[PDB]
């Protein structure tokens, strides 16, 4: 990833993966050594690097949830509080986008990271902990629809409203950067 280009977001459907830790900081999302790479590179393979691999040869950690067979095409991330705080790192959004995340549902986000996600084809969502724990118990095959016109999430575990600033809404719904 690289663009910083506004991609259209209206209604999106995908399956989910839960990783419910608080304070997944930009360093955990995309380690500092990878900031040496130019923005034409793919960052997907570096996403969550230290959780995801056992060594420096890309041997997958078979315990990391993203690697689990049922979750390898998940496009909607359910997490904890304060996702993406710490050193400002637009590359961390590129990693998430390049991997294939379109939506993230958290307790809260780092301020810059929130903007970086929105500027790189991800919709970051704030939900209360009660809903995020419901979403975390979805089946890997369960579809979830996010409808930005309605500001609603639909799932087998419930349907939920969310807030978003009207200006972000206008930019996402239209093709607009």
């Amino acid at each position: 990833m690289g663009r910083g280009s506004m991609e259209e977001f209206t209604i999106y459907t995908g399956t989910t993966v839960p990783l419910m830790n608080d304070n997944i900081d930009t360093d955990q999302i995309l380690p500092k050594q990878f900031l040496k790479l130019i923005d034409k590179k793919g960052f997907g393979k570096y996403l969550m690097y230290e959780w995801r691999y056992l060594d420096n040869n890309y041997t997958e950690n078979p315990d990391f949830i993203f690697n689990q067979p049922e979750y390898r095409e998940a496009s909607i991330l359910i997490t904890g509080d304060n996702f993406g705080a710490g050193s400002s790192r637009e590359h961390a959004a590129w990693a998430l986008a390049d991997y294939g995340f379109k939506v993230i549902v958290a307790g809260s986000f780092g301020d810059i990271h929130y903007n970086n996600d929105l500027n790189n084809g991800i919709l970051p969502i704030i939900q209360p902990k009660e809903v995020r724990d419901k979403l975390a118990k979805l089946k890997p095959t369960d579809e979830v629809t996010v409808n930005l016109f309605e500001q609603k999430i639909y799932s087998p575990v419930g349907d939920f409203s969310f807030d978003i600033d009207g200006e972000w809404k206008h930019k996402l719904l239209n093709g607009l950067d």
